[PDB]
């Protein structure tokens, strides 16, 4: 099936998913010298106080921390968005080396990892309907660099041993995603896609300018996860990132001067 390996990686995905060569694919390189400030934009509103995390799952590609999205508990509004977008899950993309791992790049810079907080537009009723719409999803992307530890990440790191292999899950209640955010909510935004198959062009991307720092120990534990299932030869879960795709007929807008 699709993956990040030697014979099924991003360069092959177009055979099964021809939209991989589409007009609004993600990620992209963010050129800070061509993105333009848009005074029409508003501040982001991140309302995560009532978030209800449920479970963490190794899906064979990354791990998802899943939320109750059956009410407006953890929502994203404002910015470029019209309406209300509910948090369904977050996950990360990361490298085998600290010099790669992010999906978006900034002036061609790769970060060590990238956090995706995935939200769907409540006007479409559920996630599966939302991904069929151009304005179905809002993904808040946050870069990770290696430096100091991120205290709010540690609960995630310490459950990883329990979900080492594909298809394992564990209870993951009472996790506060606010502990993953940087100080600033300044952002870039553009229209794009899911970065994994089916690569649907349903995402308003909101990529924060300020990275968070995680420690070398935290990243090393991410790199101990496995793509494989239990009882199969070990394939470390690293380098689960798609490279930058052509911008084509899009503009990246900044919320900040
Ligand atoms: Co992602």
């Amino acid at each position: 099936h699709w993956g990040y390996g030697k014979h099924n990686g991003p360069e092959h995905w177009h055979k099964d998913f021809p939209i991989a060569k589409g007009e609004r694919q993600s990620p992209v390189d963010i050129d800070t010298h061509t993105a333009k400030y848009d005074p029409s934009l508003k501040p982001l509103s991140v309302s995560y106080d009532q978030a209800t995390s449920l479970r963490i799952l190794n899906n064979g590609h990354a791990f998802n921390v899943e939320f109750d999205d059956s009410q407006d508990k953890a929502v994203l509004k404002g910015g470029p968005l019209d309406g209300t977008y509910r948090l369904i899950q977050f996950h990360f993309h990361w490298g085998s080396l600290d010099g790669q791992g992010s999906e978006h790049t900034v002036d061609k810079k790769k970060y060590a990892a990238e956090l995706h907080l995935v939200h769907w537009n409540t006007k479409y009723g559920d996630f599966g309907k939302a991904v069929q719409q151009p304005d179905g999803l809002a993904v808040l992307g946050i870069f990770l660099k290696v430096g100091s530890a991120k205290p709010g990440l540690q609960k995630v790191v310490d459950v990883l041993d329990s979900i080492k292999t594909k298809g394992k899950s564990a209870d993951f209640t009472n996790f506060d995603p606010r502990g993953l955010l940087p100080e600033s909510l300044d952002y870039w935004t553009y229209p794009g896609s899911l970065t994994t198959p089916p690569l649907l062009e349903c995402v308003t991307w909101i990529v924060l300018k300020e990275p968070i720092s995680v420690s070398s120990e935290q990243v090393l534990k991410f790199r101990k996860l496995n793509f494989n299932g239990e009882g199969e030869p070990e394939e470390l879960m690293v380098d689960n990132w798609r490279p930058a795709q052509p911008l084509k007929n899009r503009q990246i807008k900044a919320s900040f001067k």
